């Protein structure tokens, strides 16, 4: 166990950044943590909270995740990969949160922003479910700056792992909307590279990455190892420079001293 600590210490120091890592293994609610109370940049994790705002919502507004909104040209942002095919068309919510979840599109996420009337209403529903940490307050791309000592669209590995804990496996979501968010974080197509790229290949995944200014390289997952108890993890990882490169071997490596023999 400290030689997991001695190895993720080695692990930061080697990288050059700031690394934030929380595992809590369900089995005994036992945790490893690094840095995990303190605050980083969540930068595209942050989709997850608002996506499961929405969810929240549909669990006593019947039909809502069919409600239809509007995707014109200037709607779109730096990072349109599935919005930009609905340009002067409509999308369901439901593909709206498919899209923010699975391509990380910005220009889905505002939708689902705008939709919940802001940032604010996000970081309201992390209160409602026991999350004192966690913000949001900007839209994209903004809330990516991920700026060192900005508070503002951040959140505690410890914070995040325990939401997400509590949105995929426990109550502060009902059945079929804590089903629908597991089905969205295990079709994720963008972190073969992040915290999956550590695990053994045939270990069940669901997760949210993220990748944003000063190298800050993000992922959030819920990891069912064969059939044992799920495993809620979050790397969190930041660097000196504002334009320093995305380090998702780091999140891969930190990921594999975590659960190694889990």
């Amino acid at each position: 166990v400290q030689q997991v600590q001695k190895k993720l210490a080695a692990l930061e120091k080697q990288s050059g950044g700031r690394l934030g890592v929380a595992l809590i293994n369900t089995a005994d609610n036992s945790q490893v943590l690094y840095r995990a109370d303190e605050r980083f940049a969540m930068c595209s994790t942050s989709k997850v909270m608002t996506a499961a705002a929405v969810l929240k919502q549909s669990e006593t507004h019947d039909g809502i995740l069919q409600q239809k909104m509007t995707i014109k040209k200037a709607d779109l942002t730096n990072w349109n990969p599935v919005t930009e095919k609905y340009v002067g068309n409509t999308m369901t919510l439901a593909e709206l949160s498919a899209a923010t979840l699975q391509y990380s599109d910005n220009t889905a996420m505002n939708k689902l922003l705008a939709h919940l009337g802001g940032p604010g209403n996000v970081t309201a529903f992390a209160r409602s479910i026991g999350d004192t940490t966690f913000r949001l307050d900007r839209k994209e791309p903004e809330l990516n700056t991920a700026i060192p000592g900005d508070e503002r669209d951040t959140t505690s590995p410890l914070a995040m792992a325990k939401s997400l804990r509590k949105l995929t496996l426990g109550d502060a979501l009902a059945g079929p909307q804590r089903a629908q968010l597991v089905d969205w974080l295990k079709g994720n197509t963008t972190g073969g590279q992040s915290i999956r790229a550590g695990l053994p290949a045939h270990w069940v995944v669901g997760d949210k990455t993220g990748a944003c200014d000063y190298g800050t390289t993000n992922d959030i997952a819920v990891i069912w190892p064969e059939d044992r108890a799920p495993l809620v993890l979050v790397t969190y990882f930041t660097q000196p420079q504002q334009d320093a490169k995305w380090r998702k071997d780091v999140l891969a490596a930190a990921a594999k001293i975590v659960t190694e023999g889990k």
